[PDB]
DNA sequence: GGAATCGACATCGCCGC
RNA sequence: GCGGCGAU
DNA sequence: GTCGATTCC
């Protein structure tokens, strides 16, 4: 019984009267009301969305487990923990044979008792029919008991022990196989670790229900939040003693769960352009819903406040060009999708074409993962399909647009153009021009591109279109009869390429088309580290001067690799045969630790290529480094490697992965080293300024954490501030949670190279698209980070563009540099020298990107 | 402080129990 | 929260 | 078994 909000809440936004007389005048009535309608509906859906989500919540018990009760136990639980304190004290005090519950209660941290008994309380109380003071005790008892027990192991037994427990006990989901898991590790650690009982056993059904009464009565004492009345006092078999849920407390859940619900809304598209934004809030969307939007994602109220009177027009100016594209379904494909996707569950996913244990159950937990893969896939699928046909008619719809802390531009709507190939497929721009003979060129280069041949000079892929011109024509002419378009890397783009294409041919140049041809950045971190230290040995890897074939940086790290592991055959270290006492056993065992040279033949044997350190090598501007790349390779060539047959080489799979991930380190280390380099700073810089220096003499803070700033060259400002709570509180197999924080410099110092990245690359995107609306004629673009795409008429131009905006920026703005000033006078003055120099240059001339082919952007 | 050790791949978003 | 999926 | 810093012994 939650307050619905689908009442003269959301009728707020009266889609009928309200000053939107500004639409309406904008773009007519109709438009207008639609808008309202579909903006008002979109919190509808949230509305529901809640409520579905609510009731399964209730349906478990797991309302404690739900940001409507968080509220109040936070309040809720001092209370009670106080309570308990005094009344330990009061039994304390006063000699003769403690109570029953007393003897038990005072093994359990206090904290977690009062959590539980709140927990297990609403669970109960949300119970269909029985709420008897009865049953209710037992079960709080039940909890408490397994806290104290199995409590025994996470504080003494597996002081440390317990790190091969906790990964595997919060695998578990589910109080029950948490049980079981909790009982079969006890049933080990007895049987090797530390020696002991089992004193619960003792714990006849009496000392629980006993523990389960005091408890409830403490309840009761310390807050009101169940009554304790009878039930048809009178009848032999009615005169049930139980328990109820305070009215009011049951009214504020209600009520926070109902405002709740109304601030989550299901983002939808746009039928009139996109409110342009003016500020901080509310722009994109027109309505006036309790859930602005911000112009910025950020985490806390207060770090989106620090844009408030910030001065970027140019941010502004892009954010609101990008808004401003029209877009539309595009019809045939649907057709398509419509058809095929209620055969298959996806579309494209089997199409007719021409260690023991540790291994099966390997297998085995793969299968199970497998499915529940494909049905979540489907559920979006089926999400976006109903979106497209929803719009399958408009003459055009449009998308409001936000940023994330970092610079980077999101379409807000669920359903957008930075989707996936079946959603991008459906999508397609508004407002063409006829095609001409460059933009026809173009539209044949995304044809190739969407089939994946994209490792190749553009006449390579024109040439890879002609020979196919039949097969494509025929995709056109009936697709359900042809499959080769569902067989290419992007299916439903090329499909949507195929339908273009044959409109070319039967109408020749003059053929109106607005299909969005995307130019995708090579390896955008790479390409900005590179570019800001003018490498050229790592930009030439990433496409960034001019070469006649496409460089595969992915490849050229394999061969580096294959270098150190011919090298290591013939020479390198052999095998060592150390001695081994197992702990539970005390058995003496031989062991022999592979040397280089026997690591080598067996990738050697088993074949080293670019799939190898594809992953790694793309990862490598997120933070990792040597030790991430032991599990990636571990886990995506020596697992399947083994689990497929092969792998037999890999008789060691964890020393063959370290020692791959020691060399495609040293390979990329000196592919990159700009990127390697730059990186190395960011970290170093936000360590120092993440630091709490203090004299160790005084113990005095002479410099707090700070957090890190900076500014994008076309002036958006970021600030990363990574905060660590100072709470703590973590429960066995219940729950664990909530209890001032502070920078967390761990955080800080991991995050600090990515993000610097991609604010850079975010703030490119932001003046490509100004610079491309400006100088060139593009009004209608296609974004996604590194990204770029519009009309093929105007391809041409912002392939130029992309360049131009990236030449100019770096030769501009040494923004490594500008970032040193921004933190420089913030270094206390003990940590003036740990703050590495600023990497030197090298002699890329970034002039060169605007011939480079391969660098689209 | 000499080490026990958490951390180790970043951001955004959807769904689910 | 953990798990699955997607975008870069 | 890498690279370091929050934190235990």
């Amino acid at each position: 019984n939650t307050i619905n909000i689908a009442k003269n809440d959301f009728s707020d936004i009266e889609l009928a009267a309200i000053p939107f007389n500004t639409l309406a005048d904008h773009y007519g009535e109709r438009l207008a009301r639609e808008q309202l309608a579909l903006e008002h509906e979109s919190y509808e859906m949230g509305e529901a969305r809640f409520r579905k989500m609510f009731e399964r919540q209730l349906k478990a018990g797991e309302v404690a487990d739900n940001a409507a009760a968080k509220p109040l136990i936070t309040t809720l639980l001092p209370k009670m923990i106080a309570r308990i304190n005094d009344w330990f004290e009061e039994v304390k005090a006063k000699r003769g044979k403690r109570p029953t519950a007393f003897q038990f209660l005072q093994e359990i941290k206090p904290e977690a008792v009062a959590y539980i008994t709140i927990k297990t309380t609403l669970a109960c109380l949300t119970s269909a029919d029985n709420t008897t003071v009865q049953a209710v005790a037992s079960a709080i008892g039940r909890a408490i008991e397994d806290e104290a027990r199995f409590g025994r192991i996470r504080d003494l037994e597996a002081k440390h022990f317990k790190k091969n427990v906790e990964e595997q006990l919060n695998k578990r989901v589910g109080h029950v196989y948490k049980k079981a898991f909790m009982q079969v590790v006890e049933a080990d650690m007895l049987s090797k670790g530390l020696l002991g009982g089992e004193a619960w056993s003792s714990w006849h059904k009496e000392d629980s229900i006993h523990v389960g009464v005091r408890c409830i009565e403490m309840l009761i004492e310390s807050t009101g939040m169940v009554s304790l009345h009878r039930q048809n006092a009178g009848v032999v078999g009615q005169d049930s003693e139980t328990i109820e849920l305070a009215p009011e407390y049951a009214e504020a859940i209600a009520t926070r769960a109902g405002a709740l619900a109304g601030i989550s809304p299901m983002f939808q598209p746009c039928v009139v352009p996109p409110k342009p934004w003016t500020g901080i809030t509310g722009g994109g969307y027109w309505a006036n819903g309790r859930r602005p939007l911000a112009l910025v994602r950020t985490h806390s109220k207060k770090a989106l406040m620090r844009y408030e009177d910030v001065y970027m027009p140019e941010v502004y100016k892009a954010i609101n060009i990008a808004q401003n594209t029209a877009w539309k379904i595009n019809k045939k494909v649907l057709a398509v999708a419509n058809v095929i996707t209620k055969w298959k569950h996806c579309p494209v996913e089997d199409i007719p074409a021409i260690e023991a244990l540790t291994a099966w159950k390997r297998a085995a937990a793969a299968v199970y993962r497998k499915d529940k893969a494909r049905k979540s896939r489907r559920i979006s699928l089926e999400f976006m399909l109903e979106q497209a046909n929803k719009f399958a008619n408009h003459k055009a719809i449009w998308f409001p647009y936000n940023m994330d802390w970092r610079g980077r531009v999101y379409a807000v709507s669920m359903f957008n153009p930075q989707g996936n190939d079946m959603t991008k497929g459906l999508l397609t721009l508004a407002k063409g021009k006829p095609i001409g003979k460059e933009g026809y060129y173009w539209l044949k280069i995304h044809g190739a591109n969407c089939a994946g041949v994209d490792k190749v000079p553009f006449p390579e892929r024109i040439k890879f279109i002609e020979e196919n011109h039949e097969n494509i024509m025929a995709c056109a002419k009936s697709p359900l009869e042809n499959t080769w378009w569902a067989e290419q890397d992007s299916p439903f783009c090329f499909l949507a390429f195929c339908f273009e294409y044959a409109g070319v041919q039967h109408h020749g140049l003059s053929y109106n088309c607005s299909l969005p041809l995307a130019f995708d950045g090579s390896c955008s971190g790479i390409q900005h580290f590179s570019a800001m230290l003018r490498d050229e040995v790592g930009g030439r890897a990433v496409n960034l001067l001019p070469s006649e074939t496409v460089q595969d940086i992915y490849g050229i790290v394999a061969k580096k690799v294959n270098e150190i592991l011919q090298a290591d055959a013939i020479n390198g270290t052999d095998n060592e045969v150390v001695t081994v006492t197992d702990e539970n056993t005390g058995e003496i065992s031989e062991k022999v630790k592979l040397g280089t040279k026997a690591l080598a033949g067996q990738w050697l044997a088993y074949g080293v290529t670019r799939s190898v350190t594809k992953r790694s090598v793309m990862t490598l501007a997120y933070g990792s480094k040597e030790f991430g790349f032991r599990q990636q390779v571990l886990e995506d060539t020596i697992q399947p490697a083994i689990d497929s047959g092969k792998g037999l080489m890999f008789t060691q799979p964890n020393q063959a992965a370290g020692y791959m991930a020691k060399l495609i380190w040293e390979s990329v280390s000196v592919t990159v080293v700009a990127a390697v380099e730059a990186m190395n700073w960011l970290k170093s810089a936000a360590k120092l300024l993440a630091a709490e220096v203090k004299d160790k003499k005084t113990g005095e803070i002479l410099r707090k954490r700070c957090a890190v700033h900076w500014v994008t060259p076309d002036g958006f400002p970021v600030w990363q501030e990574y905060k660590k709570p100072i709470q703590t509180r973590l429960n066995l197999m219940f729950l664990g949670q909530f209890r001032d924080s502070e920078i967390d410099a761990h955080k800080q110092e991991s995050g600090i190279a990515p993000n610097f990245v991609h604010s850079q690359d975010g703030s490119h995107l932001r003046k490509t698209v100004v610079w491309a609306h400006e100088k060139y004629g593009i009004e209608s673009f296609a974004l996604i980070h590194d990204s770029f795409g519009t009309i093929p008429a105007d391809a041409a131009n912002l392939f130029k563009a992309v360049r131009e905006t990236m030449v100019d920026t770096y030769e501009s703005c040494d923004v490594l540099a500008d970032f040193y000033d921004q933190f420089a006078d913030q270094l206390h003055e003990s940590q003036l020298d740990k703050m590495p120099a600023l990497p030197a240059k090298g002699n890329l001339n970034l002039r060169d990107i605007l011939e480079s082919d391969f660098a689209f952007a």
